[PDB]
DNA sequence: TGATTACGAATTGC
DNA sequence: AATTAAGCAATTCGTAATCA
């Protein structure tokens, strides 16, 4: 009315808008940038492709003639041909024709003379009877290729070469503007991918929140019950790449000062805001459309409240750009409940919301747990605080409450105010991380769309990836199918190998950890680990051998049963080499570059010292390429992972047996030379090992030394040169170990990679070591502290227990000379143990907080009696009358803090449980005492296990849990002395 | 009534 | 006329059942 999206873009880029205008008149090629993907079941198939052009303008692309098929494997005979066909037309099914061809089987080991397989392709029209005819062709017992049931736009992409996630050329096309979309009519040999550089690029997203209100106090409102009502919704418009906006309006109901930022629009009723919503969405048309927290208390309510107002067909036919649809269709289609998002390997959410043909809906809060999936506190303010952003954007409940009960104009100005600020927010954030192009580029590098790289994991990236790469080779192409075979074992099969530590203080003899670099995908380049190059029977490979081949061989135990099997070499040769070796080889050169970029930053970024305002900065830009460096790292792995997943259709158990029994022995390999040499190798694992020095090389220094005063700082500088030293040797033994392991196996895929130096270091345990890190340069007045798995940096842990920690880990590394004092661990325990429970008045009511997940389907056995009793609380509350939300069930799969308190007269977590805001409220004091007893002693008792006493004697196996008992009974039996 | 054990759930390190 | 989801090794706590 006042203001479109054309108009806007035409203000916006004068210059492109006539270019475009040109090129439109003459049918000259366009250029194209896609967002969101829709597609028709039923019918002819036609995809459907909504997007943006160079200037800003919206174009929706319809592509028609797309061929439906699926192979089979079988043969060329006709009778095979008749039989199939009378089969698929037996169960009323109706094909246009077939085809023969050739391929190459993705399982099994075949030579060069019987490499080729016969296929027969059928073809359809519409996708319901491919996946009926998919179905009844595998249940019959069947060998199909191609083979995807779920979605079908992922096999158009991966087979006509063409990105849904980049810029597309238009070439040859059929144009028609329709009030502000610009239909195209296009055909499949038409297109063809941008390889250069394209334009800056102009989408439109919109960032909008709601408010609401509900007449009874301290209640969150629910759509379901009548009154309630949403009163504002504020919506802003911006760029992909900006923070700037273009646009934003404010939708309320109550009276308001005008203001110059932005446009109010004033109603009368609850259908005319949820009217005026559609209205300006229709006008702007947003390519995204994002929120905060917004998949669980806003769109639900928009639609009940529009259900119960029964106008949900005419907000939903405004929004879209689709063609009509009824109220049913909506519900049972358009609109998604109780949708599973993957966060980490134990954590799942649901999302709910609606998807309007012609815009992609993300919340920002999936967002931001999937980059950081560690994190406690998980609202606006911690995610806004941690990156570097300014905070403080809140407004309390009660206030708003109140300022609606007045109904003055100036309250209503300042809500919508800050509602205006937390719209900006989720694009400050979503440009800060830089969100978009990430899984642009993921898109890119599987052929998947951008809906799939927002709410999906990777395992199907990885299929897709590895049928692309296989239908692609220069040699043939390579069949591939998607559905899982066989049948469904439980069990594990043996990995990883630990070297048991020499626990304890090292003090006199640094110690350096060398460490393979991406060593699976390095053993699968070298070994062929691949499916097409795996030999199953022993007479092969015996013939294989007897020809002249090169054969890896492999054998482990699963399930007190023997696996055996070989696979075939490749010997330096590019003709012989696997898929999986030329996918991790493709994939292994950005790492690189990356990994060197980041050495770059990192060494401009030394050069620059603390005070400068530039150093937050590039902070920040190194930790987004290390970030960047570990996402790749993670989706190399995941190939690993998925070879051995019993739900893939790339299954296969000796490849992951082998993997990791060649793991195992190159270990094995290296530490037998590196001892054989006079060196001593303290710790491994999996592919780190910690070695340390021979005697003899510090001699000099040594009586250098001893022949001066023996001052603090001749210390100090022998120290300095022993690490100096140190390093210059762990050099050459790490070129001298590549150099055997190079004339070991014949290949330079493997090699070992330098870290750091630990000096002093401490080993407390398996898993469980700490000491000070030495990268380059010797430096020792730090703080930070290395560690890794000392208990004091997980998740459910009190203060209490970190301060505990750091202060007897901090003390065992004071550099004290041979000549003075050197006290041992046990000490440095107890005086720390004494002084923390003599003398309890330096605690307060924030080191007993720890925070604990609720999960109802997971059983538990203390937050399962809590429940209860808060619910049995609850009913008796509200029995008489009285306010009884303090005690509502926290949401499934989210987090809450509890405390525990004295009980009188029990004696079990969960009877002593309770909330943090019901504690302060009534005092209720803690009892320090269970603190203690469980959870600073086993800690404690961790610290001092190496020692004598707690040893057992010849006959015990497991020597290390015996220890801990034994320790953890002396220190309880000293705890209860000291202080009854 | 005490000591000991077994199994699920939670969380880190590769 | 409906559907996701990489692997294993190692330690620590918490409650109920069985054993002297
Ligand atoms: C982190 C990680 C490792 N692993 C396994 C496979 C790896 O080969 C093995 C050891 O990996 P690491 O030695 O931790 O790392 P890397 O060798 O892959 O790369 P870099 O040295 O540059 O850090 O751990 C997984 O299976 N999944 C994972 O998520
Ligand atoms: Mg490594």
């Amino acid at each position: 009315s006042i203001m479109d999206r054309s108009e806007i873009v035409a203000r916006e880029n004068p210059v492109i808008t006539q270019r475009v205008t040109n090129l439109l008149q003459t049918n000259a090629p366009l250029l194209f940038m896609p967002i969101d993907i829709h597609e028709v079941r039923y019918g002819a198939y036609t995809l459907f492709m909504y997007g943006s052009l160079e200037n800003g303008y919206k174009a929706e692309v319809r592509i028609e003639n797309i061929p439906v098929f699926f192979d089979v494997q079988i043969e060329f005979n006709d009778t095979n041909q008749l039989f199939l066909k009378s089969l698929l037309t037996a169960e009323n099914i109706v094909y246009e024709r077939l085809e023969t061809l050739t391929q190459r089987p993705v399982m099994g080991y075949r030579e060069k003379e019987k490499e080729f397989a016969p296929y027969i392709r059928i073809f359809f029209k519409s996708l319901y009877e491919r996946r009926k005819a998919i179905t009844y062709l595998n249940n019959m017992g069947y060998n199909t290729a191609a083979d995807d049931t779920t979605c079908y736009y992922r096999m158009v992409s991966r087979e006509l070469k063409l990105p849904l996630t980049s810029w597309i050329q238009l070439q040859h096309y059929s144009y028609e503007p329709r009030g502000l979309v610009h239909r195209f009519s296009v055909t499949p040999e038409d297109l063809v991918s941008y390889q250069n550089d394209g334009p800056t690029d102009h989408s439109i997203v919109m960032a909008y929140d709601i408010e609401t209100y509900s007449p009874v106090k301290g209640t969150v409102p629910d759509p379901n019950q009548a009154n309630d009502v949403v009163f504002m919704i504020c919506m802003r418009i911006f760029w992909i790449h900006s923070t700037e906006p273009l646009a934003s309006t404010c939708i309320t109901m109550a009276p308001c000062k005008k203001s110059s930022e932005w446009t109010t629009i004033l109603c009368s009723s609850e259908k005319n805001l949820l009217l005026s919503f559609a209205e300006q969405f229709s006008r702007w048309a947003p390519d995204i459309c994002t929120g905060f927290n917004d998949s669980r208390y806003d769109w639900p309510f928009i639609v009940e409240k529009s259900m119960q107002h029964g106008i949900l067909e005419e907000i939903f036919n405004k929004m879209s750009l689709f063609w009509h649809q009824k109220l049913d269709t909506i519900l049972k289609c358009y609109y998604v409940k109780e949708k599973r998002v993957k966060i980490s390997a134990e954590k799942s959410i649901i999302s709910s919301f609606l998807h309007t043909p012609g815009c992609l809906p993300i919340d920002v809060r999936n967002m931001c747990m999937q980059l950081y999936p560690k994190a406690e506190k998980t609202s606006l303010k911690a995610f806004l605080e941690n990156c570097g952003l300014d905070s403080k954007v809140d407004l309390p409940y009660h206030l708003m409450w109140k300022y609606y009960e007045t109904r003055d104009s100036e309250k209503i100005a300042d809500v919508a105010y800050y509602c205006i600020i937390d719209a900006q927010r989720c694009q400050d954030l979503l440009v800060r991380h830089n969100v978009i192009p990430d899984r642009r580029e993921v898109g890119i590098l599987s052929y998947t769309s951008l809906y799939d790289c927002i709410y999906y994991a990777g395992g199907h990236k990885v299929c897709n990836m590895l049928i692309a790469y296989a239908i692609h080779d220069e040699y043939g192409r390579i069949a591939c199918s998607t559905i899982a075979r066989g049948k469904r074992e439980h069990g594990k099969y043996p990995g990883a190998f630990v070297i048991d530590p020499v626990k304890g203080l090292e003090q006199d003899k640094p110690t350096t950890g060398l460490d393979f670099a991406s060593l699976y995908p390095s053993l699968i380049m070298a070994y062929n680990f691949s499916p097409e190059k795996f030999v199953a029977s022993r007479d092969e490979a015996n013939s294989l051998m007897a020809k002249g081949e090169s054969l890896h061989y492999v054998s482990f135990h699963f399930n007190n049963r023997l696996v055996e099997g070989w696979f075939v070499r490749h010997n330096n040769v590019p003709d012989k080499m696997g898929l999986y070796p030329k996918v991790l080889i493709d994939l292994l050169n950005k790492r690189t570059a990356l990994k060197q970029e980041l050495k770059k930053l990192g060494e401009k970024k030394e050069c620059i010292h603390e005070s400068h305002p530039g150093f937050k900065e590039l902070q920040f830009r190194h930790a987004m390429v290390d970030a960047k460096q570990k996402a790749l790292k993670i989706f190399m792995n995941t190939f690993y992972g998925e070879a051995g997943n019993n739900l893939s259709p790339f299954f296969l158990l000796p490849l992951a047996g082998g993997v990791t029994s060649s793991g195992q022995y190159n270990l094995k390999l290296v530490y037998n030379f590196v001892i054989n040499k006079g060196y001593g190798i303290k710790y491994g694992d999996t592919d780190s090992l910690y070695i340390t020095c021979p005697d003899s090389l510090y001699t000099e220094v040594t009586d250098a030394y001893l022949n001066s005063q023996k001052t603090i700082k001749h210390y100090e500088q022998l120290c300095h040169e022993k690490v100096l030293l140190s390093m210059k040797a762990m050099s050459t033994l790490c070129a001298e170990v590549n150099e055997y392991l190079r004339q070991d196996n014949g290949t330079s895929y493997l090699r070992m990679a330098y870290e750091e130096v630990l000096f002093p270091v401490c080993f407390t345990g398996k898993k469980k070591y700490y000491g000070i890190a030495h990268v380059n340069t010797p430096n020792f007045n730090t703080k930070e502290l290395f560690i890794r798995g000392i208990d004091i940096i997980k998740q459910g842990q009190t203060k209490l227990t970190k301060t505990i920690g750091t202060r007897i880990m901090e003390e065992s590394m004071k550099l004290r000379r041979p000549e003075d004092h050197r006290p041992p661990l046990i000490e440095i325990v107890k005086t720390v143990l004494k002084d923390a429970v003599v003398n309890m008045k330096q605690w307060n009511f924030e080191d007993f907080i720890q925070t604990d997940a609720w999960r109802p389907d997971k059983d538990n056995k203390a937050v399962q009696i809590f429940m209860s009793r808060m619910h049995a609380r609850r009913e008796q509350l509200k029995k008489h009358g009285a306010a009884a939300s303090q005690f509502a069930e926290p949401e499934p799969g989210e987090r809450f803090s509890y405390v525990i308190v004295e009980k009188q007269v029990s004696s079990r977590k969960g009877d002593k449980m309770e909330y943090v805001s019901e504690a302060k409220a009534k005092n209720l004091p803690i009892d320090i005492l269970f603190y203690i007893n469980n959870y600073v002693l086993g800690l404690c008792a961790r610290f001092i296990n190496e020692n004598e006493e707690f040893q057992p004697p010849d006959n015990v196996s497991n020597k290390d849990e015996y220890a801990q008992r034994r320790a953890k009974s002396y220190l309880q039996k000293f705890v209860q002395s000291i202080h009854p």
